[PDB]
């Protein structure tokens, strides 16, 4: 007829681990798609920090934009959606102008096929906003630890890394010195020092799945960015102001 | 003396998915023995589906009957007698008449011995009332899923099964095509299509690690049969009316 | 400077099981730190089982201790610190008089440093007050199963021990036969029978990762011993009157 969008990944579980990266910081969102891929920029529910996902048209097994569109979800929805795929379903999300997104797994002997509302969202309006890449298990065991004895957490970066909480519980401190992966590798120039809330780290560490290295850039004054890469296909990041 | 009942399982673990198979839906019930081996038939706790199970004396490991008995059992209590036995005990049942039947667990080095009064339990007044298999896990799966969706699960079977549901989530189509399992096999002369309530199927799939394939019998305007095979022993229905 | 305690062991994991087979019996105790070793005596929460646990000198890696000193500390705190330790670090417990003790774990590219306020706590004054060896990991399921029946077990034992309960869900009998482990090994000149408190048993097994086999010991009237070796380092003992 005329005209649509078609994208289809090779694995619905990257698309399932995306969403659980996103649905506990957004309960809806908007994703921009274009020629050159999907993304979404959004703040979170208590508009503290920014969300920001891109995904590039050349990571998709299948994409076709006829004209650009964008389609605001109820991502707890689609969340339920992305549960009825099985391990090695692929993912098509169609729309055809619209009122209603649909979404596809396939793998064989069994096709399934989930049809969801569009929202009927506001734009945004944002400003997106030096760094450490170390492993990203190591990075959310940090968070999780450090939690335990404070609501923040100190990060101070030398070339290693220190993280750091007190309170009730008494005092940590956490130094991981310079070196699937256990690299730690230090990108400073001036030392920093930053404090940060730990409900939020903690928030973003949901993306763990994507990658096996995270990526930190603090420099002062400024919102951390923390950036999780997603294979052949893209990235998420999440911006974070200091105390 | 005289006179008594003995049943002996090979594997306890069998006589514990026989009762996960049924305790949350049947909060009490009546083992019918005779010669021919142990029955159950039974309305849920809530009037609705009907639960008949048939274990055969051929697959006791031993059994004496010397006369017909029944046996009124609170299956909570039953339960966490069942939950006592390790992986490789043998089960005996025994009742001397009934006041109390008998559980027995032997490997080795341990023995346990259990002891619950008999109820005391009316006789139901029932009546029993075409088919696909395909795998009881695939089963199971889909019906959890579509449950997300909605209260009611809609089954349209030619010759592949399609399960459907709809609500405010949105609306879900699973196709399953004709092909330890994963094979699908349909016998079906004139196409079927009726809805069932979802809460009762997923009861149902409780059953789900007695047998790897699972039996729909399903013919409209009379209820569904879901049979799970019980392997060298016998077998666990449910029936259900459509909506 | 002057004067010091500074105990390492090599696994941070054998501290977090001993704080794990005590922090639910004690929410604080003193640690008492000698040339010997450290040990430790308490009541427990509700006044009722005695716990004391030593742990040799010759057990640590390291142990310096220039004088005596005891730690009051609280378990509770103790238990959040050890949760932030990984499988191969070791940990080194230091205080400087206190104020405060330090936990550190190493292991490499990972520093942490914890550190925890010192109580404060009064003497116990307390009084210490035949046994069967048999498998750690059976005396625990048979406690746990046996308290479904009862809040209180009866301990028979000859030379093969039994554990009885009996309530509304009915009546259990467990017998073990004298034969990682399966062994049960019987040292009784008399017979004893006694009845335990089944949720004081139950707190007991929670000290279960530290030892295969469970040493019992119950003589008549007084209260029973139940004691779990730690590996090259000394044991943990909790005593409990009868009924």
């Amino acid at each position: 007829g005329d005209p649509m969008f078609e994208a289809r990944l090779g694995q619905a579980t990257i698309l399932k681990k995306i969403l659980d990266a996103i649905k506990d910081l957004l309960n809806e969102a908007t994703f921009d798609c274009s020629d050159s891929g999907i993304q979404l920029q959004a703040m979170d529910n208590s508009h503290v920090s920014l969300v920001s996902l891109t995904l590039r048209s050349d990571g998709f097994d299948k994409f076709r934009c006829d004209r650009n569109l964008s389609m605001g979800m109820n991502l707890g929805s689609m969340a339920k959606i992305l549960k009825c795929a099985n391990n090695e379903d692929n993912v098509t999300m169609k729309a055809q102008n619209a009122d209603t997104v649909t979404i596809m797994f396939e793998s064989q002997e069994k096709v399934s096929d989930y049809e969801m509302k569009l929202m009927n969202l506001d734009q945004e309006h944002l400003g997106i906003p030096s760094v450490v890449r170390m492993p990203a298990m190591e990075f959310a065991r940090i968070c999780r630890d450090l939690a335990q004895f404070s609501e923040s957490v100190v990060i101070c970066c030398t070339k290693g890394v220190k993280f750091s909480a007190s309170g009730d519980v008494g005092t940590a401190n956490i130094k991981l010195a310079q070196t699937e992966e256990e690299a730690v590798i230090i990108e400073m120039q001036e030392p920093v020092t930053l404090t940060f809330a730990c409900r939020y780290l903690n928030a973003f560490t949901k993306a763990t799945p994507l990658s096996t290295q995270v990526q930190l850039s603090m420099c002062a004054d400024v919102p951390l960015v923390v950036e999780y890469a997603i294979k052949d296909l893209g990235h998420i990041r999440y911006y974070l102001a200091p105390k």
